[PDB]
DNA sequence: ATTCGCAGTTCGCG
DNA sequence: CGCGAACTGCGA
């Protein structure tokens, strides 16, 4: 199978590489006739005479164009001429795009930005990680000695671990008595130890937790420092770097360099995404944590260096074990995509869809729009109206049913053909009118966007039965992973149509799905109180709940499952109602914010402070306990207690201070906040010291005991020590646990004085 | 560098 | 003092 492409240089001429892994041996593959290109559109044909003659320069060397040729294409739907024009090297096209651009006779210039590598795979039809090739995978992990005041990488790594099927090991030069654990004379020593491991293992995969901004960043420094050629790449190569906006990425030519850190960061929802964190959230083991100045400490005291090595080992263990549970998925996204894992791992939803859409369009020989000039870009600000939210007939209800749209906004776009193709096309003889904002979308046709939406909704659909059926757990695991890849591409198309740095953003579409939704989720509601005499408690979105406040709970079932009857014979298209759950009991408390219970005894809850990592733990612990007597046990009068008793715990301060922490995400360079929160202020204390702030840096905080602001009581949990520190009791009491608890207590008339 | 709608806290202004 | 901007993270 195609793990990557590349090109080099020879000559002066580009030559593609393509690596592959076929029946377990690694292979590249040479191509040396792939010519780089871009359109142009033209005023005039006769121009295109002074449009050969345009030359630039890149280092001296004179860029020419190769040869053109007049190629017919769609745009938009519409017929288009454009002019193809070749070139010798891709490097020649960043070098003359803008001096074709600005002649005059020019009206624009189109697919000029795309990586030449990238292009090869599109144009070839090529689809990286295809087929059942088993990849040898490898994860590694370091330990540093940290001081405060130090440059990057001014102090030695410590220590070098690695682990794949075979276990895990670590590679350092102090003598520590484990047997997992290769002794070396030196640092420099080490360092070699590990090029040749990872030389005779020869993995596909390096996997890493954070490489992409620490590892392999550290790794550098000091090979530069010690004087080491640190050949990781199948071709000898060292590990290139590449700037991604304010952050970094590290590729490993010949393999790939699967850093789990923003794969993670994207998949799941958590409070923080330490490894310790992310592993224990996972696979529901603990994993001690071992801090940079316990480390350090041991190392210059001779000490624990026990402790330091087996967290070392922990280390890449852990992150091979996640690396196993989090690349397959990726994998299945990358071939569905058309683009390597190096990329897809490391790409968000607006770069995936994108990537996906270009491949597709040259497919349909549809020429793609540019991206948005700045200009353009500033006329995309406006915004417009969302999702439906009911306001909730507030407090305890019985027996609720919650019916929801399959795939409500993809089922839109399928049914009414929304697409910026379709929009507004005159000379139809079928349209389909958006209610409130008014936009026709010709249905005569397929648009190119609800077209692939629907093969990939389709193309789902026949892997989840297929699935079924198939003896194979290999093989059905694979096809699960695809499944869900293709869900998670096809719920994305919404928000790209939305996206203002998008190629195919249509404001007119992404307004016209949401002024639909609103219609069929309102049309519903209506219908089932009207003609069932349904209550619905609550909606949002894409459902609601409903019950019947003086009926039995197998009556508001039958009920229910005769709506469902109704309404899905009325519904057009590919719309249709679903029957998602019963539920037992439910408290909805706002907006956006409740909880529900089913016949097992299961607990859901949504939006409330539990969900929240801007909450302590200690606040989420006792609603989830107050929640839990009122859902399952219906007992008030046991909730009230509970939290007199926390409140009462806190008071006299006998609650763990790990239960105290706050978790709040930077989301910008420090110099950018307009208020400065306790978060915010907490960030700039460790700023002014050694630690450097990114956005996206999750700061763990306790609140103190003292004066001032809270934000001057805030340090760093990490910090926090007993002797030296007292958390402020008062604060989590009233500024935590109550309010959190008080918001659902208030339905049955409970004051704050009343839980103390 | 996917969308909009919403509850809630901290802090500073008048 | 009330009040609103700034800010975060959630639901769909
Ligand atoms: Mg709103």
């Amino acid at each position: 199978m195609i793990l990557d492409t590349d090109y080099i240089t020879e000559d002066g001429k580009p030559v593609i590489r393509i690596f592959k892994k076929e029946n377990g041996e690694f292979k590249i593959e040479y191509d040396r006739t792939f010519e780089p290109y871009f359109y142009a559109l033209l005023k005039d044909d006769s121009a295109i005479e002074e449009v050969k003659k345009i030359t630039a320069e890149r280092h001296g060397t004179v860029v020419t164009v190769k040869r053109v040729e007049k190629v017919q294409k769609k745009f938009l739907g519409r017929p288009v001429e454009v002019w193809k024009l070749y070139f010798t090297h891709p490097q020649d096209v960043p070098a003359i795009r803008d001096k074709i651009r600005e002649h005059p006779a020019v009206i624009d210039i189109y697919e000029y930005d795309i990586p030449f590598a990238k292009r090869y795979l599109i144009d070839k039809g090529l689809v990286p990680m295809e087929g059942d090739e088993e990849l040898k995978m490898l994860a590694f992990a370091i330990a540093t000695l940290y001081h405060e005041g130090e440059e990057f990488a001014e102090g030695p790594i410590l220590m070098i671990s690695y682990a794949d099927e075979e276990g895990a090991r670590v590679i350092t030069w102090k003598n520590v008595d484990l047997p997992y654990v290769d002794v070396v004379s030196t640092e420099r020593e080490m360092i070699k130890r590990f090029l040749r491991v990872v030389k005779e293992k020869d993995p596909d995969v390096l996997i890493t937790y954070n490489g992409d901004n620490f590892d392999f960043a550290y790794l550098k420094k000091r090979c530069e420092k010690l004087g080491i050629n640190f050949a990781l790449g199948r071709d000898g190569s060292e590990p290139k770097i590449q700037r991604m906006g304010d952050r970094f990425a590290v590729e490993v030519k010949g393999r790939i360099h699967f850093d789990l850190y923003p794969v993670i960061r994207r998949t799941i929802n958590l409070p923080t995404y330490t490894l310790e964190a992310v592993y224990e959230a996972v696979f529901g083991q603990p994993k001690e944590k071992v801090y940079a100045e316990e480390i350090t400490t041991a190392w210059e005291t001779g000490e624990n260096l026990e402790r330091v090595a087996r967290y070392s080992m922990e280390d890449a263990k852990v992150t091979y074990e996640l690396g196993k549970e989090f690349l397959p998925m990726e994998a299945q996204l990358s071939r569905l995509i058309g683009q390597s894992l190096w990329d897809v791992s490391r790409s968000s939803t607006g770069n995936l869809v994108e990537w996906f859409l270009l491949r597709k369009a040259y497919e349909r020989n549809e020429l793609a729009p540019n991206k948005p000039d700045e200009k353009e870009l500033a006329r995309r600000r406006q915004s417009y109206e969302g999702g439906y939210v009911k306001e909730p007939e507030r407090g305890l209800w019985e027996n609720i049913v919650y019916l929801d749209f399959r795939s409500l906004y993809p089922s839109i776009i399928i049914t009414h053909n929304v697409s910026p193709d379709t929009l507004n096309r005159e000379g139809c003889k079928e349209y389909d009118v958006a209610p409130q904002v008014g936009h026709r979308f010709c249905k005569d046709f397929p648009g190119f966007i609800p077209s692939l939406l629907g093969d990939l909704l389709e193309e789902r659909q026949k892997i989840k039965k297929k699935m079924k059926a198939t003896i194979d757990p290999i093989e059905r695991k694979l096809l699960d992973y695809r499944q869900r890849a293709i869900k998670i591409l096809a719920n994305s198309y919404y928000g790209y149509y939305g996206y203002a740095r998008a190629r195919w953003y249509c404001k007119e579409c992404a307004e016209s799905v949401t002024a639909w939704g609103r219609e069929y989720i309102t049309m519903t509601i209506k219908e089932i109180e009207e003609k069932y005499g349904f209550k619905v408690i609550y909606s949002d979105t894409d459902g609601f709940f409903a019950t019947i406040p003086g009926a039995d709970a197998e009556t508001v079932k039958k009920k229910a499952m005769e709506f469902l009857k109704y309404i899905n014979a009325k519904l057009p298209g590919a719309l249709e109602l679903e029957y998602e759950g019963f539920y037992k009991r439910g408290f909805f408390v706002t907006k956006k914010k409740y909880a529900v219970i089913d016949e097992e005894g299961k607990i859901t809850t949504r939006g409330l402070e539990i969900v929240r990592r801007d909450w302590s733990e200690i606040a989420k612990e006792t609603q989830a306990r107050v929640l839990e007597a009122l859902l399952k046990d219906g007992d008030v009068e046991k909730a009230v207690r509970i939290v007199k008793e926390v409140t009462e715990k806190l008071s006299k301060y006998e609650v763990p201070p790990e239960k105290l922490v706050i978790h709040e995400q930077i989301t910008r360079d420090l110099k950018d906040y307009k208020a400065t929160g306790p978060h915010v202020a907490v960030a700039k204390r460790l700023a002014a010291r050694g630690v450097k702030i990114r956005p996206g840096t999750v700061i763990s905080y306790i609140v103190l005991k003292g004066s001032g602001r809270i934000g001057d009581r805030a340090i760093p949990f990490d910090e926090f020590d007993p002797t030296k520190h007292k958390y402020d009791a008062e604060y989590y009491i009233e500024n935590q646990v109550l309010p959190a608890v008080e918001r659902i207590l208030r339905a049955f008339g409970y004051r704050k004085e009343d839980l103390r």
